[PDB]
């Protein structure tokens, strides 16, 4: 079942949801097992459940991190989509805000084949 | 490739300033040669200046397109970036809407090699927006 074009807006959303809450393991689950990530863009690609899991652990297992999306997902007939999210974190007890699009394509199980988020430091703001 | 992220966001916002206005000339001198575009992704990709500008054409000028970037445009360190933005023109005297995310890949002369843009019709709105 390679998810429609609704279907990927209801699976990248519930995706936001659950880094806004901060369920690793959930978020570990939509992956595919040989999946793929490049965050940001530009940056070596981590491979499989084990090292998205640890990417995960290591970027929400800290301080509280919030996300929220700023715009509707963009979804395609290929089950492909992207979508602008905002993510407030925290650095050393200083609130920062990050503003980015993830790009995400899904396979005929309703799993995340690839992820790649683009955003840099012009996009980021550490004293705010 | 070689535009650095600040200018990957003047490129891009330019880009929509272009399609805003409708010069589709500009348009065109932004890309490669060897460029590509898929739109919407998932569709079969056009390449080579006359199909591009042929796109563009087909697409623009007439009963009034208008582009807004609705978010900042997110760069990367590789040439490359992405950006939200929102659409309006018409169908048969109605306005309609459409809200779209564009990838772009520029290459080593600022030029863009690939545009790739997410959108389909649950981004659709024919009833005014
Ligand atoms: C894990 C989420 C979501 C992944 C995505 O969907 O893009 C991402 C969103 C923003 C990411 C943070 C951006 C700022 C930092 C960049 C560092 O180089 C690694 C630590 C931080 C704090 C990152 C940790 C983690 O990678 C975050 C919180
Ligand atoms: C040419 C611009 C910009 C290209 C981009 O940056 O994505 C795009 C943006 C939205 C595009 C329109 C979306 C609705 C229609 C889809 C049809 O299947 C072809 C005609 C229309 C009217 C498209 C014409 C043209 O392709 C437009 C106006």
């Amino acid at each position: 079942n390679l998810p429609t074009a609704q279907e990927v807006q209801g699976l990248m959303a519930r995706y936001i949801e659950l880094v806004d809450v901060g369920d690793i393991e959930a978020i570990v689950q939509m992956y595919a097992d040989d999946a793929t990530v490049e965050d940001p863009f530009g940056q070596p690609p981590i491979h499989g459940r084990e090292q998205i899991a640890a990417f995960y652990r290591q970027g929400l297992g800290g301080g509280k991190v919030r996300a929220c999306l700023t715009g509707p997902v963009r979804a395609s007939h290929n089950g492909c989509g992207a979508m602008p999210f905002r993510v407030e974190m925290v650095w050393n007890g200083q609130p920062c805000a990050l503003d980015v699009i993830d790009v995400m394509r899904f396979d005929e199980h309703g799993r995340i084949q690839t992820m790649q988020a683009y955003w840099s430091e012009v996009n980021l703001s550490v004293r705010e």
